């Protein structure tokens, strides 16, 4: 009867923010990922403090790792009502000129193929509920739109894995939205930060905490329909965020 | 003295008719890249007939044949006029459900980091240009805009890895047009995803005629950063 999270990147930033959130909740169970669950010694304290969360392994687009967990949460909850994709990577200071191929691969990997591999394991599980969720934290920087409306900071390898991940929400939400009622979108959090903060300054950065961030996300997916939210690139702000 | 042209993927969809009408111009030198030179034998019929034509090895994304490239063209010409960056690949039949990471990975590479080492590796020339250009060919199936409402070819690792190059080349607009002058953009030659990389394929000579209109009239404040279509117009990202 409970609504059933699953949460990549729950121990930090936003996806931690979300996870603590929702936890508050009466009827909920939270699958919270963690690279290292039993080193990830907050998501244990919201565990004990709530009742709500089960911490869990789950590595960026590890297979194996997405694997084990839908098979626990098939056994245990028996569906996903929200998958929510927030394990990212973002490395300050790549010019593009001067930054190898492998640190593009490696954000790519994270941002486009983590929500992958995340959609593809889940999917059965997410068919299981009346009414599906999928939504990807991704970024403004991902606009492409938006490069020519927007300043340099050098996150070329970022920007590109966000505008690759925000296609693939496309293509996941033409296939499969009305067929099993998903909602497939992606979302813009804010520029997250709590002192954090030196890493937005040292990017070259409307700062907005992860606590305030999760608060408006969360109202986004709680009132996430198909007709108005299916397919979108949605900012925190309520405002649509053009390709 | 010549236009200098580095054309990667010139056997492959509208590379080859793109090599072609270049290739019987006045004043130009043609680097005409290919995966293997010795398969390509319409293309060395191109440069027999020619002598504008270069056939070039280069596979994409292989930064040790792009660094011999530019090592080549530095020493016969100088300079990069225009960089047209043409290989790619889209396999067939790769729906998001069961596709493995590795397709993916696949079209990243080729299509997305192809264009991206060719750039690294010709920058230098580009520079020495006295008006450089930089063209990613691409199809419609890029367009994130386009994709809620297109039919579903089960092309998700090409359009991804496209969606993906559209925002590296918006990238390089925004730093090296502001830098260098440099006109960087993303042209729609008007064909099927599918003929995109079929060797030696609107017509290709219509679509290469409609492209090097685009090619010879590009300036950095119409062109610079766009998404254009071989018609003029623009297509949403
Ligand atoms: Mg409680
Ligand atoms: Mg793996
Ligand atoms: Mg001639």
């Amino acid at each position: 009867s409970a609504t059933v999270y699953v949460i990549s990147g729950a121990t930090r930033g936003i996806g931690f923010a979300l996870t603590s959130l929702l936890a508050q909740r009466d009827n909920v169970l939270i699958f919270a990922g963690a690279r290292d669950p039993a080193k990830a010694l907050p998501l244990q304290a919201l565990a004990a403090a709530t009742g709500k969360v089960i911490p869990v392994k789950l590595e960026s687009a590890n297979e194996e790792d997405a694997a084990a967990l839908a098979k626990l949460v098939k056994e245990k909850a028996g569906k996903v009502d929200f998958l929510l994709a927030n394990a990212g990577v973002c490395e300050l200071n790549k010019p593009v000129l001067s930054t190898p191929s492998a640190t593009f691969v490696d954000h790519f990997t994270v941002n486009t193929l983590g929500p992958l591999t995340l959609f593809q394991q889940f999917y059965s599980l997410l068919t299981e509920s009346s009414s599906p969720r999928f939504f990807v934290t991704s970024s403004a920087g991902g606009s492409t739109t938006y490069v020519s409306m927007a300043p340099d900071m050098d996150l070329a390898p970022y920007g590109i894995s966000k505008a690759a991940v925000n296609h693939l929400v496309a293509h996941i939400a033409r296939k499969f939205g009305a067929k099993d009622g998903l909602v497939a979108a992606v979302v813009h959090p804010g520029l997250v930060a709590t002192d954090t903060r030196p890493f937005l300054e040292a990017a070259g950065l409307e700062h907005i905490s992860p606590d305030e961030s999760a608060a408006a996300l969360v109202k986004i997916f709680d009132e996430a329909k198909r007709e108005t939210h299916g397919g979108k690139f949605l900012s925190y702000d309520g405002t649509e965020i053009p390709w």
